[PDB]
């Protein structure tokens, strides 16, 4: 078994992967050889051989900002200036929800390292009244739909909900899943599946230790997905359950609109074989990628690759030239998927970052570099643009649809953002029902009185708003206002 | 003397506010006296009159909602939309500046009480590297553009600046300057006048008083400003000065653009009496007021004062309706103004507002109530806009020029750390804009877009922007990074 690895990690040229091989416990040296066994050092080699000839190759190139062209008016939608059609599309939508022919698939993360707590994130509570965690808010979104699909088609319905996430944080999800009986949805429509995982590597591309008997192991990125999905075979999942479309979104937005009948709606009746949805960027500091065209393609251009001129350019009506802010919320025909996953994704390299790798020395220290040592690799969910054959763009407004929980209270994109945002827009809602809010003496308050008020409809009750009219219409609340099964409360 | 008071409060059915007399120490007495014989009852009831016979009136007419129509784009000017019009603009800013035909007008306002802590706000330091005030900030920006605009023009000018402040806060403000010997500009040019006030009224119009010897007292509100310059003949001062154009802004702003010569030199151009800057209010909710028309009249309509839904409405270009976020931040011909003053201001009643008024009962007690028992009068510097012959707008870029002073520092927006973040990231911008870069610890050069990179610029050293290249243009930094009259400073 050892002197098979010890043949293939020779003949990778990664001999000293061992190099502690004869310090190790018994025990500690048939945990690393789990490791490496597990891996692909011939196609390793490749994937850093074919990414530093990139790294080292458009580097003799133009700078991005050059190649960059805006999206294409022809191609975007707009929930605000496409009114009452709108409802042509959350029909659509839901017609399809209703026909068992959507599902939803989840980049939950890792761990909220970021975050300081060792729990993944979407377990997080930020501090809702009700305090439910993101994976309950999105659950319920889930369930929500499914009621309004059977109320407007009288076929009763699922979204199987496609989960990824780190080897680390699969067995509590499920468990945290199994405590809280799915949510109310079915163990049956719930699937978990595994992200893949890169090694850190040199410069000179060898693989480097974290310790004596630990590889220095990352993601594979966001775009690991697609390879994720063929190793679990989740694509043969979808077909025989006879799905059409996914919708891809990530854990971390607080006010997602998990598989939005208007998003799928759009991108059904367009014929789209990929949508991203958008957020309008209005400041160029903004840390937020943009979705373009570069040299032709529709792709992401992450916002630390951008001169600040380009950020700055604006377009003829005063708007920001480069201003569809990513959202992470895409569209993907269960075809065009099939084919980005068992072709096309091979067909990519990996994007290199030099980052400053923590690693174990010859006489066994455990050294932290103060220069950069070395490379992650990632593959993003977003480089696949490039293969559709119509893609489109849906631009939505950012306080209804996108609001990520991403750092400690320790100032944007935190608990207390999410959760102002959330309740920010329930308020709205009340106030959009025929609703309003009153103080302790019973006068009302203005609309934007200036602590924040507070509010949460649970997503049973309304999925953007709708449903509402007989809860609040012309009654007047005090805050904090709970809206669930059990009705309305102060 | 003692007895007029008696007749003078008879007179206008006020004699409760004597209601303790007999219980007081004679120095007691002397203080309530005080107070009470400087004030214009009769006046006091007028207003209260004038100012009731409206917060009911408009009572049984249409809301605000039904009666707002947009600003119209003939009347507004952009930043972003109108480009060597910019340049243009400025010049004809500077030379006015020049000709010492400029002076600007800043509403401090009282004590930073919302901010936790008993100074007022022009002497906010937010914590840059630099530790500046705003008031310093401020100053340095009116001897820059004196600078600037002397190297364009020939001669040599000044900017005076008309502070208007509290009463309480005044003497603090005069030491705060003396203290710092002006922060470089000259005592005869800082002319400071003290904002005027009105005393609380119960919904009877009675005067409240908050203790047995103290009328409950308040601020007249920013509107204020107008009495507060006929009252020590600020006009007069400026129309013998040779001063043509106000900037009127208030002090909370650490990026307030002083004397902006692009904002007079549209305003200038346009040919208007009165502007407005204003930022493109583009969420909602966002509690900025809006600058529009009621009923086909140029005013502001606060942000609680609109119902959700026009909030929410958008013109056909996906925009807000009314987007037109009001920062505070005006143009007045003197000749206008001196109208506002001495004609118009008189001419309009005060807006009304139930409070919860902190107040002594008769059985002794000092009570702070939780329903609302009186109301503040107050008057708004924007209420004037109406009698404008020419009324124009100009919008600007929030990042650069709209970042305000409101709220302590929670875990909330509009305070230090945001104030000082957007002048530390409009000062970055501008260097990376001059051909300047910055550097991590081992010296490879980091992304326009990344704790944030910390970059100080004296306004002595760039207004706007300007004057970087000599300093920065091919040349890569590491922050923290001032830049100062005594050259860059890697700290
Ligand atoms: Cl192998
Ligand atoms: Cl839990
Ligand atoms: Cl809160
Ligand atoms: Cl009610
Ligand atoms: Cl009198």
């Amino acid at each position: 078994n050892v002197n098979d690895l010890k043949q293939r990690l020779s003949q990778a040229g990664q001999e000293h992967l061992l190099q502690f091989w004869n310090e190790l416990s018994e025990a500690q040296q048939m945990e690393l050889y789990m490791e490496l066994q597990a891996m692909n050092f011939e196609e390793l080699n490749s994937f850093f051989r074919k990414a530093i000839g990139e790294f080292d190759r458009s580097s003799h190139q133009e700078k991005v900002d050059a190649r960059m062209e805006p999206v294409p008016r022809q191609v975007l939608g707009s929930a605000t200036r496409d009114q009452e059609q709108l409802q042509a599309w959350e029909s659509e939508g839901l017609s399809q929800i209703s026909q068992n022919k959507v599902a939803v698939l989840l980049l939950a993360g890792g761990q909220g390292t970021r975050l300081g707590v060792s729990y993944p994130k979407g377990m997080y509570d930020v501090g809702l009244p009700s305090h439910k965690t993101l994976f309950q808010i999105q659950a319920e979104r889930i369930l929500k739909l499914q009621q309004l699909a059977e109320k407007h088609h009288g076929n009763k319905c699922t979204i199987p909900w496609y989960i990824m996430t780190s080897g680390r944080t699969m067995e509590s999800t499920k468990e945290f899943f199994t405590k809280h009986k799915f949510f109310g949805l079915k163990k049956e429509n719930v699937v978990f599946f595994q992200q893949g995982m890169l090694p850190a590597m040199s410069f000179d591309g060898k693989i480097i230790l974290e310790e004596k008997n630990k590889v220095s192991m990352a993601p594979d990125g966001n775009g690991g997905l697609y390879r994720a999905l063929a190793a679990q075979n989740i694509v043969e999942d979808m077909e025989q359950r006879g799905i059409c479309s996914i919708h891809v979104y990530c854990v971390d937005n607080i006010l997602v609109k998990v598989a939005d009948p208007r998003f799928i709606g759009f991108c059904i009746q367009k014929g789209a074989d990929c949508g991203a949805k958008v957020v309008e960027k209005t400041n160029p500091t903004e840390p937020v990628g943009v979705v373009c065209r570069v040299d032709g393609v529709y792709q992401v251009v992450e916002y630390s690759e951008i001169s600040l001129a380009t950020a700055q350019r604006r377009s003829s009506d005063g708007r920001l030239l480069f201003n569809a802010g990513n959202i992470a919320n895409h569209f993907f025909t269960v075809p065009f998927l099939k084919d980005v996953v068992n072709v096309y994704e091979p067909q990519l390299q990996h994007h290199v970052a030099q980052k400053k790798i923590p690693y174990v020395d010859s006489q066994g220290y455990f050294i932290k570099p103060d220069k950069p040592n070395g490379i992650k690799m990632e593959k993003f969910v977003f480089d696949i643009f490039q293969f559709a054959k119509k893609f489109v763009v849906y631009e939505v407004l950012r306080e209804d649809e996108f609001s990520p929980l991403k750092n400690a209270d320790s100032g944007k994109d935190n608990p207390t953002t999410a959760r102002h945002a959330l309740m920010s827009l329930h308020h709205c809602w009340v106030l959009n029902a025929g609703g309003h809010f009153i103080d302790e003496n019973g006068s009302r308050l203005p609309a934007i009185p200036r602590v924040p008020i507070q509010c949460e409809i649970s997503p049973l009750i309304s999925y953007a708003g709708e449903g509402l009219e007989g809860y609040v219409a012309d009654k007047e609340f005090h805050a904090p206002l709970i809206i669930d099964e059990n009705g309305v409360h102060e």
